[PDB]
């Protein structure tokens, strides 16, 4: 009764956004994984019903071993969150009526997840009941048990869980932030986790990483499997890919949203 019913937040992964990109027409990184979900939604739904917003953020992951003129993973992640919650805050003040759908990939997935954690625990920026569902792809913070385990996921946890102790990483600009406090809270039943068999970001074994081997650790952390969530080669649920599934999921959620 005034403005767009439901806002869909899409957060791209590392090297798949810039602060300069169109929030409503992501264009700079055509290959961006989250575009395969957000674009189809935008054209399939009217402006009255659905607004799809993809976060324009730096989406970088500096590696000190190359001379990256990149932003550190820490701030980048930090910026991406500021940008997204402000987008969420504003749409809420303009439209206190509006419901939300949130989805993210790699870096975007840890940002999206951190947000779900907060909303789920009454920490804002929005009330729990206004979020329809969340889906995180290749979340470096994944823990088994917390959030819904969708598909042929490997049992395991994100690199930010298994490398939580490791101190150098933090000093080096990319802190492994460990488990999310209070989990996804009241959102735990609606927050979905997708992770590819062999993806070291969201399925990290102790044996995979070494301190004696830090360049290769940062490469791995910064970003085939990772490349290919839009094929049914490693993860497929009931006939579709991680992209096709999470589209279907949202397309359907938007239909069922309430009409103010």
């Amino acid at each position: 009764a005034d403005c767009p019913d439901v806002m869909m937040v899409s957060i791209p992964g590392t090297w798949e956004s810039s602060p300069t990109d169109d929030p409503f027409n992501p264009t700079q990184f055509p290959l961006s994984l989250m575009s395969n979900i957000s674009k189809p939604l935008a054209e399939q739904f009217g402006p009255d019903r659905l607004q799809v917003y993809t976060t324009p953020y730096t989406a970088q992951f500096h590696n000190p071993f190359a001379a990256d003129k990149q932003m550190s993973y820490n701030d980048s992640r930090a910026e991406g969150m500021r940008t997204t919650v402000k987008a969420m805050t504003d749409m809420n003040d303009r439209c206190p009526l509006t419901s939300y759908v949130i989805a993210g990939f790699s870096q975007g997935a840890v940002i999206a997840g951190d947000i779900a954690s907060d909303i789920g625990n009454g920490r804002g920026p929005v009330d729990e009941d206004l979020v329809l569902g969340v889906t995180l792809i290749a979340d470096g913070r994944r823990q088994m048990g917390v959030g819904q385990d969708v598909g042929p996921n490997p049992a395991g946890q994100g690199a930010e869980i298994t490398l939580h102790e490791v101190p150098a990483l933090s000093a080096l600009g990319l802190t492994m932030t460990g488990p999310r406090p209070g989990g996804f809270g009241a959102l735990d039943n609606r927050t979905n986790q997708i992770c590819g068999s062999g993806d070291l970001i969201c399925s990290a074994p102790e044996q995979a990483f070494s301190v004696f081997n830090l360049p290769k650790t940062l490469e791995t952390l910064s970003g085939p499997v990772h490349a290919l969530y839009n094929t049914p080669q490693f993860w497929v649920e009931n006939g579709q890919t991680a992209t096709q599934w999470t589209l279907e999921w949202a397309r359907n959620l938007v239909e069922n949203a309430p009409h103010p």
